[PDB]
């Protein structure tokens, strides 16, 4: 789970992949954990609850190991042509 540093509401992993599926390059990140963290903490992203903008450099160092579990736990309730995303 990822919170905002503005407002402090609650946000969810599966959403954040689902809108970020329209890049082509995106099938080439999500084979390296190492290209796909170093992305996440150098682009910002915008909170639908405030509407201001918040960095992945400004994010916990627990939250950052989660990340690793979408790259490691593939094959299974993930599909390219249906965009549906699945995090345990
Ligand atoms: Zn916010």
């Amino acid at each position: 789970m990822a919170k905002c540093p503005i407002c402090g509401s609650p946000l969810k992993w599966e959403e954040l992949i689902e809108e970020m599926l329209i890049i082509e390059n995106f099938e080439e990140i999500v084979k390296d954990r190492e290209r796909f963290l170093a992305q996440v903490e150098e682009f910002v992203f915008k909170c639908p609850v405030c509407g201001e903008e918040f960095y992945g450099k400004t994010l916990p160092r627990r939250e950052a190991e989660k990340v690793f579990e979408l790259l490691n736990d593939f094959k299974g309730g993930i599909d390219w042509e249906n965009k549906r995303v699945k995090l345990k």
